[PDB]
């Protein structure tokens, strides 16, 4: 029973599901693949994802009703994926934006080419609030490309890393769009710099969950024990508000 | 990975472990049997279990450190087993006594021969506080012996039932001390009146966890699906603060 801590399943709030039907379909697929817990982390990002918090709550609650139709033992928790801009700090401290399952952990996102010093500075200011940043899809940031020294630094301040399930997969030979993130992801896993693997699922045409598959690949390359850590135990600790 | 929502693992606080050594030994056994989550529910009972709440917290936190020695993926949550006396209501509402994992659920206990009207009255007054009572070892109460009508009533007010793992086991032919609770437990399982099975573990000489075994017996008699509900899914919902 996997716990997916990064998901876009709330409808009409961001670039995830546009309808209830689409939300129900996502949940169902996630369930097929063995996920029994999903943390909703819709986008909060000044400039492009500014849906009112009240509306996200409204729709999330509806999605939690829908989950019941998929399966009685599917647990939906609230949360958020937060794109760092300065305003975000007070919003977090005052609790106007959710942490993951109301725990100490917050899912934090940057741009592909955010300079390292900006990522670092931002993550410091969040730690100052007593909140623990889990860094969203570290494969994305150029700042961290092939750079363990920098990732260790962040982990050692008190951050934890998340990698997307789809970037654990192997590169295709025709029509690959994520060569660099797949290469980057594989490097972090080799260096043992990954705490969590999550789906970042948005839909069932382009951004599905690849959790079942990502799990079998990590099992083979890195061992069953590591797959369980990244896909179950560490997420378990996050959702239970305990330090990993 | 089972979740045990009823446990006496804090030392020098009640009739559970008397030492750290004994606490560590309990955790370890529970882990052997496949339990990955344990809710601490030490005794709060006017008249015989009156250890100051500050002291229970102090020692619980230490037990949570010890758990790390047993295994990194063992999660210890705080809670309490509450013996109903009137004072308990305000203590709960004001939060001077913990609910299970700080959820809406509280583990509630009575005496073997508490008349039904007293159990009922007490459980009403707790529901009035917005708290959901999970009834501790229902096998114990004479009021509920062979009496589905009464158990359904309670469940329908909004209570949930817990049965002890050791009372799921088969009766012995020499030196059985729990014939009646084993018979009673078996009856509730047949009538499908049990939401949760938990250990009520106190030690490793007389009151061990019988979770591994209780799980295999429920599997055989009632199906894998039911064992998972009682030993994993329903407890999962309790610890995640979601209505079962
Ligand atoms: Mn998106
Ligand atoms: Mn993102
Ligand atoms: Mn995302
Ligand atoms: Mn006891
Ligand atoms: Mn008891
Ligand atoms: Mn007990
Ligand atoms: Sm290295
Ligand atoms: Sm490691
Ligand atoms: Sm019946
Ligand atoms: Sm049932």
């Amino acid at each position: 029973g996997m716990i997916d801590i990064h998901s876009h399943i709330v409808f009409d709030v961001d670039d995830g599901p546009k309808s209830r039907e689409e939300s129900k379909a996502l949940l169902a697929e996630s369930y097929r693949q063995g996920v029994r817990t999903i943390v909703s982390t819709s986008h909060r990002r000044k400039g492009m994802f500014e849906t009112p918090e009240e509306k996200i709550a409204e729709n999330f609650l509806q999605v939690r009703e829908i989950a019941k139709e998929v399966a009685s033992d599917l647990v939906i928790a609230y949360g958020a994926e937060i794109y760092y801009t300065p305003d975000v700090l007070d919003k977090l401290e005052k609790k106007r934006i959710p942490t993951l399952n109301d725990s100490r952990y917050a899912l934090i996102e940057f741009s592909m080419n955010t300079p390292y010093r900006d990522i670092h500075s931002a993550l410091s200011k969040i730690l100052m609030l007593g909140i623990t940043p889990v860094i969203a899809h570290i494969e994305r940031y150029d700042a961290l490309e092939n750079n363990e020294k920098r990732v260790r630094e962040l982990i050692d301040m008190g951050c934890y890393t998340q990698v997307n399930s789809s970037h654990v997969l192997k590169p295709k030979l025709f029509g690959e769009r994520y060569k660099f993130m797949k290469k980057r992801a594989q490097y972090f896993l080799e260096q043992d710099l990954v705490h969590v693997i999550a789906s970042d699922m948005h839909n069932l045409d382009g951004r599905p969950p690849h959790m079942a598959e990502a799990y079998d690949l990590v099992t083979q390359k890195y061992g069953e024990a590591k797959a369980q850590e990244l896909f179950i135990d560490n997420p378990r600790k996050i959702v239970m508000d305990q330090l990993i």
